[PDB]
């Protein structure tokens, strides 16, 4: 029934270069497909590429977003506003537990407008957000 888009923010191209981004993406696509949905993804170190991808999603039939903004979590109001502009619900994912880290990482420009948040559960957090999204879509 639906289309999901997974967005990965900056530096995540280095993951497991220990699970890689490619491994995460293939597992998500597989699980989405088994449940009858279509899943797309993009990683970028460029804020504008992520913004543009979100704008495209509005005009392409995307029903739900799963985003790991990574360092942009704490900085990119522009990505927050892209999500809000297109009115596509999303779940925020973080690999590491930000509460264990520097105070600046405790603030997110996403969390208050996300459906929910998964933090600190490593690469598995993405598939957990996908389980949630599949329910949210019914």
């Amino acid at each position: 029934q639906g289309t999901l888009l997974v967005l990965h923010g900056p530096n995540l191209n280095l993951l497991g270069t220990s699970t890689t981004l490619g491994q995460i993406n293939q597992d998500l696509e597989r699980r989405a497909r088994e449940a009858g949905h279509h899943l797309l993804h993009l990683q970028s170190n460029a804020e504008y590429e992520l913004i543009d991808r979100i704008h495209a999603a509005r005009d392409e039939g995307v029903d739900f977003i799963i985003i790991n903004p990574a360092a942009f979590t704490h900085t990119s109001v522009a990505l927050r506003d892209a999500l809000l502009a297109v009115s596509i619900p999303f779940i925020e994912v973080h690999l590491s537990n930000v509460h264990k880290r520097e105070p600046f990482r405790h603030h997110s420009y996403f969390s208050d407008v996300a459906v929910g948040v998964i933090c600190g559960l490593g690469a598995t957090g993405y598939r957990l957000a996908l389980e949630s999204a599949l329910e949210q879509l019914q």
